[PDB]
DNA sequence: ATGATGACGCT
DNA sequence: AGCGTCAT
């Protein structure tokens, strides 16, 4: 009862952009804007291999990892723009480059967890409160959130999109405590005003839109972010899960998407994440581990304490190819060749990186995938990074990786390379 | 023949 | 260290 905490300590967004890449060529190029249109890479083989789908192709059955020339069938007039080669190999600097003005702005209203190159996490909690004093317990206006969902509503005792929207937006804002300064729904739902604010500057200086989740952890967050898409946000109270878990299939929660989830679902014989409240946190550890099983004892109940961490910038810079089918390296030469452009094209990043963010790396880590390995990757091995210069850095994974030749011929490479991967790691300020 | 990254857990 | 998992 009275000290049971709820997890409801934390206001915490997570920021999605739209169909990003798409979002990105559609701003340099208007003839795609408002168009059924894709990104893909390569253009060989198939067409290319499709990476991003705006929401009009979506329509026809667009999706990621289609091959374009699959997606034609599904879409005559889809219109296509390309990923940047640079040295035979896809370059993603554009989007790189986009990804940072985004960032920056949000960094503006609060310190993010950079998540990938289109979503950041948001502790708000800090801003909620001063926004919440310059308040002085004046009733939040709907007008504060004209793109939010408040999930649940409306419900109790009209047949379009956005006048549901405002009926549970209504409901949601006629129920709000707005005198109590420490009320968790009251500060969600600050938080959701700032969202607001953070979407506007974002779409306003950049062009690009996105969606977002507020709640008060990262895992309901970025639920749900999902909910309503595309441009608009969803705030999830504490309040809502019940409802909400009791039909939400449990591959869908951040982490149990893979191999743990199917477990959850195999050993307890459940298909939803509410059903996991009827187990004793000892259960769960039992079946899933110590860390694991607390988590979700803790998770099916919305409580989750996974810190938004203070991180802009990614931790290891790394560039990677696939070598598929019949173009899987087969000789030394080719072997270094590509490592050469590899490495070229990682020392241009790491330069930049160095100038950008005064930090240097110190470990080069190669990876690399063998004909017939099912694995991602078949074997990893480092070596000193001591100069930015990329025929020591090729010279270098040559040698760290060049006994796993088994050819007895000098010149041959076996069996054949699928992947080869190289990361710089393990920064020092500079 | 999806392909290009990136973070973090386990041992 | 080197591999496995999960994600965007
Ligand atoms: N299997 C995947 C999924 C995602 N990404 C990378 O993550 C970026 C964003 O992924 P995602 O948000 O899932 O797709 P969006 O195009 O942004 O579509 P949405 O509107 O649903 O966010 C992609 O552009 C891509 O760079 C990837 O490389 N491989
Ligand atoms: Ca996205
Ligand atoms: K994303």
């Amino acid at each position: 009862g009275p000290h049971m905490a709820t997890g409801q300590d934390r206001v915490v967004a997570l920021v999605d952009m739209d169909c990003f890449f798409v979002q990105v060529e559609q701003r340099q190029n208007p003839h795609l804007r408002n168009k059924p249109c894709a990104v893909v890479q390569y253009k060989s083989w198939k067409g290319g291999g499709i990476i991003a789908v705006s929401y009009e192709a979506r329509a026809f059955g667009v999706t990621r990892s289609m091959w374009a020339d699959d997606a034609k069938k599904l879409c005559p007039d889809l219109l296509l723009a390309q990923v940047r080669e640079s040295r035979g190999k896809a370059n993603l600097t554009k989007y790189r480059e986009a990804s940072v003005e985004v960032m920056e702005i949000m960094s503006r209203f609060a310190v993010i967890e950079r998540a990938s190159i289109d979503e950041a996490y948001v502790d708000l909690t800090s801003a909620v409160q001063e926004r919440l004093q310059k308040l002085q317990g004046q009733p939040i206006s709907a007008d504060l959130l004209p793109s939010t969902y408040i999930e649940g509503l409306p419900q109790g005792p009209t047949v379009q999109k956005e006048g549901m929207r405002k009926q549970g937006l209504f409901q949601w804002l006629d129920s709000l405590q707005i005198d109590n300064l420490t009320s968790p729904d009251l500060q969600l739902t600050v938080g959701a005003v700032i969202v607001e604010e953070m979407r506007a500057a974002i779409e306003r200086e950049t062009g690009f839109q996105c969606s977002a989740g507020i709640s008060h952890n990262k895992v309901l967050a970025k639920l749900a972010c999902g909910l309503n898409k595309p441009n608009r946000q969803t705030l999830v109270s504490h309040g809502s899960v019940p409802q909400l878990f009791s039909q939400m299939p449990i591959r869908k929660i951040r982490s149990l998407g893979g191999k743990l989830g199917a477990s959850v679902i195999e050993i307890l014989g459940i298909e939803y994440m509410g059903e996991l409240t009827q187990f004793t946190e000892s259960q769960l550890q039992s079946h899933f581990g110590e860390k694991n099983g607390s988590w979700l004892y803790a998770m099916c109940r919305g409580i989750e304490h996974d810190p938004v961490k203070p991180r802009q910038l990614p931790k290891t810079i790394g560039c990677s190819k696939n070598f598929p089918g019949k173009t899987a390296l087969a000789t030394r030469e080719q072997v270094q060749w590509w490592l050469l452009q590899l490495a070229q094209e990682l020392e241009e990043r790491l330069t930049k990186d160095r100038n950008d963010n005064d930090r240097v790396a110190t470990q080069l880590v190669v990876s690399i995938r063998v004909q017939g390995d099912k694995r991602l990757s078949s074997l990893r091995r480092c070596c000193a990074l001591t100069r930015y210069d990329a025929h020591k850095m090729s010279h270098d994974a040559f040698t760290v990786i060049k006994n796993c030749n088994t050819s007895g011929i000098q010149t041959e490479w076996s069996p054949p390379l699928t992947m080869l991967f190289l990361c710089a790691t393990k920064f020092s300020a500079s």
